């Protein structure tokens, strides 16, 4: 089991203003740490993270965690449930600042909402140093759908910071599931009368604002002043990242269809999904790892399930392994690091998950 940590410093809160924290299972001996983020959507103004508050309380405070989490999928300590890290020590970072691990602004007078997910993570990592990630070789900073997007918004971060605290041998890496949209799909960009039909980049920009969201530097002074949401969709952020990134993605995204307003399929339809298999594909072309199987599913790293698919014959444990590999200080004969599928429509993949 993975055991509950609460941050010292109690002034890096949750939307709340309840402490932050963290799910540790250490593991001596080992010099590789897993630092996972947690997903679950976000909200961008008062009356919709009031919203939140009501019904997915756990996602805004930590008043109600409890004391420990059972590590799965990535996070699991079992060879045979993860071939990849099973030995790792093992880091969940819960996700309570609704903000895609962005923010950096607290609770006050003018805030009754704290957004505090890109301190949150630089506070665990403070933490972690003193409880042996001084000494590691590889920081793996994972994470599922906002959590995956959270992971390309702060690799490069985390990086920075241990290089300006002293640590220059940890090398930290990225693993970014369900964290990579288009934003081409959408008829009006800029239209946002209800939380629920807000446009996806619409919704970024006001929660940027919200937030006093931060996005990586080089992003940054890309797109300039205004022009930061741009820095959540992957295909435009990556690029600009120093630090070596893993994309899971899958092509047919459950959360790519819900941003998109799309629920027997006729023509319209099936050219909506089979482009967008297409599109997906495209923005993978250049990214050197990644694993982005033909499927309609949202997340897998934390399932216990995530062994049992398969890209061109391989595993995702096993793409991770070769990346590994590949990064160990050419390609690799039965060991590749790039797997997207080519077959255009959900479940072509005969390993998608089922149900
Ligand atoms: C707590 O975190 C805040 C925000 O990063 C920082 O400004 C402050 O110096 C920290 N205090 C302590 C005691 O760690
Ligand atoms: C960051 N989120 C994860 C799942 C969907 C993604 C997203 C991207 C852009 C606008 N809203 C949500």
């Amino acid at each position: 089991d993975l055991r509950l940590h609460l941050l010292l410093n109690t002034s890096v809160t949750c939307n709340d203003g309840s402490p932050a924290g963290y799910y540790l299972k250490e593991s001596r001996g080992s010099r590789r740490w897993l630092l996972f983020l947690e997903g679950g959507w976000y909200c961008f103004n008062r009356e919709n993270c009031d919203s939140r508050y009501d019904t997915m309380r756990r996602l805004m405070s930590s008043r109600d965690w409890p004391r420990t989490r059972t590590g799965t999928g990535i996070l699991s300590s079992q060879p045979e449930e993860n071939p990849y890290w099973w030995n790792a020590n093992m880091v969940f970072i819960p996700y309570c600042s609704s903000d895609v691990w962005s923010g950096a602004s607290s609770k006050s007078e003018k805030n009754e909402y704290a957004f505090m997910g890109a301190l949150i993570i630089q506070e665990v990592v403070r933490e972690l140093l003193g409880r042996g990630l001084s000494g590691a070789k590889v920081l793996l900073l994972a994470g599922s759908s906002a959590g995956g997007t959270g992971v390309l918004l702060n690799v490069d971060r985390v990086a920075e910071q241990l290089e300006k605290l002293g640590y220059p041998a940890i090398q930290v890496r990225g693993l970014a599931d369900s964290g990579w949209f288009l934003d081409n799909k959408q008829y009006r960009h800029t239209d946002c009368v209800d939380t629920i039909t807000c446009a996806p980049t619409e919704a970024i920009r006001r929660g940027i604002r919200y937030w006093n969201g931060v996005v990586p530097e080089r992003c940054r002074r890309q797109f300039q002043e205004g022009e930061e949401w741009n820095c959540f969709f992957g295909y435009k952020v990556y690029p600009t990242l120093r630090s070596p990134v893993f994309v899971v993605q899958w092509l047919f995204d459950e959360a790519q269809l819900t941003v998109d307003n799309v629920h027997p399929v006729q023509e319209g339809l099936r050219l909506y999904i089979q482009n967008l298999g297409r599109e997906l594909r495209h923005t993978l072309k250049d990214v050197p790892a990644s694993f982005a199987p033909a499927c309609l599913s949202h997340e897998i790293i934390i399932r216990s399930h995530w062994t049992d698919v398969q890209v061109k014959g391989t595993s995702l444990p096993r793409a991770l392994h070769c990346w590994d590999r590949s990064l160990h200080d050419t390609p690799l004969k039965g060991c590749p690091v790039h797997l997207v599928d080519s077959c255009p429509w959900p479940h072509c993949n005969p390993s998608c998950p089922t149900g």
